[PDB]
């Protein structure tokens, strides 16, 4: 039901989803006053990200984003439990304003944002169970700027016309998900926060990479014009655009950085 | 009951104040891509701003800001209707993150923000009646940054000691409120928006001056540290900090400017 625009938009989410008005909300603006270097933030290792090109993975329009299902053998090594992948998805703006990242850096939006959602598979048997438990989820966020054409992101974007409407599903051949990450993944921001969508559970360990990746203007325009929040037969179609939450107050949180300067 | 933090903070305002989740919400980021010069935007005239030094004006801590009551002979000339003053108040951050303006410019907060609230006295008998009506309110916003000591702002800040707690009141002798305005008041941003606090009625014509004023490090710290949201005999005192709303989405809309250069 919830949306990003109009009466069911973000200032109203808390009416139906109490955690959206709770503590530890994401996303946030990353700026100097709230950053602090933490030398304990060692490099993550990305295991099983190189999905077999002979296997296929389900892409689905869920009414709010486009998501790709990921296999539980794919995981992050380096956190205090193993976190296994469950899905990736994006957030973006619109053709006339391609500035739809969720996190901002010193007050500025990037064009888009990729989230790769993982869950604590050591403790929980699936991501839904994990999603309402403390530090049950770990999301990796990649900031996306308008730049060069990106063939790795196009392995997703080339299938958008086959998931235009809510409920639609398509198969994507496997590819190396690490190709979606930026340079120098050892440099990141780390903070305790929440799902950026209803039900906004405050159960996410966030890692936002310091460096953005680039996709082209034409890739952003495809992403911003391919998809609808509504079903194929809905008489009141709604374009899937501007699907990012505004930044949240940082109720006395610090953001820890793995880089000093 | 509403606050800027915890369960009753800004994401939950729309439960009891539905307009907080409606159209035309303020504040917004004033950024270059949405600015448009409008030659119709002529200089306002500030009439009756030189308050009789022989009258006294009520300063209150209302639990959300510090407000000074203003007299209805003080008014703006230059708009469609006369808008008569009713009150002024401020918004600020906190000493660890001293960047608590409501409006932002190109994504950047200023240290604080002063609002001089006026109502349409040609159409309505008083500010309360005007506040939920068409063309009801006009607010002048001054952005504040740290710099040199500002004697005129000290005409308010010297009384903060006396209104530390919710409910408390002091009297301030009349002074020239135009002294709180920045240089080159002819230069401003103008847009239709809302109260930035509950009930968030979309009835405000905003005028945000282009140029900030300065107050000293000591004055900004006094403002951030002088006040509490709670009553004097509350066993759980809360400091009055970070009393600004996050910026709202503003799509397919312009902010008009009285300046091009
Ligand atoms: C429309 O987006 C979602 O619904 C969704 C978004 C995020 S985000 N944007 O990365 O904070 C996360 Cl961590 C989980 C979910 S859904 C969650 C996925 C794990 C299983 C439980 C449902
Ligand atoms: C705590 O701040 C307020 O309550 C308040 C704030 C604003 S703002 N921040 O300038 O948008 C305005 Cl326009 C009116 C009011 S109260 C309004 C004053 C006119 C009579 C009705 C009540
Ligand atoms: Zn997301
Ligand atoms: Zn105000």
């Amino acid at each position: 039901k919830w949306t990003y625009f109009g009466p069911d938009g973000e200032n109203s989410w808390s009416k139906k989803y109490p955690s959206c008005g709770g503590l530890l909300q994401s996303p946030i603006d990353l700026h100097s006053d709230i950053l602090q270097y933490d030398a304990s933030l060692t490099p993550l290792e990305f295991q099983g990200y190189n999905l077999s090109a002979n296997k296929q993975f389900l892409l689905t329009n869920n009414g709010h984003s486009v998501k790709l299902n990921l296999p539980s053998d794919m995981h992050i090594q380096g956190l205090q439990s193993r976190y296994s992948a469950t899905q990736l998805h994006l957030h973006w703006g619109n053709p006339n304003d391609p500035h739809g990242s969720e996190h901002t850096v010193s007050g500025q939006h990037f064009a888009a944002e990729l989230h790769i959602v993982h869950y604590n598979s050591d403790l929980y048997p699936d991501a839904s169970t994990a999603s309402n438990k403390s530090e049950g989820l770990a999301v990796l966020a990649v900031l996306i700027e308008m730049g060069s054409f990106n063939p790795s992101y196009d392995k997703i974007f080339s299938h958008l016309q086959h998931v235009k409407y809510k409920g639609q599903e398509a198969f994507v051949p496997g590819f190396n998900i690490e190709e979606l990450l930026p340079e120098r993944t050892a440099e990141y921001y780390r903070y305790r926060g929440s799902l950026t969508t209803p039900p906004c559970n405050p159960t996410v360990l966030w890692t936002v990479f310091r460096n953005p990746v680039q996709i082209s203007q034409e890739q952003l325009l495809a992403l911003e014009t391919a998809l609808y929040c509504t079903h194929m037969d809905d008489p009141s179609p709604r374009e899937m655009i501007n699907n990012f939450r505004q930044v949240q107050k940082f109720d006395e949180r610090l953001v820890y950085t793995s880089f000093s300067q």
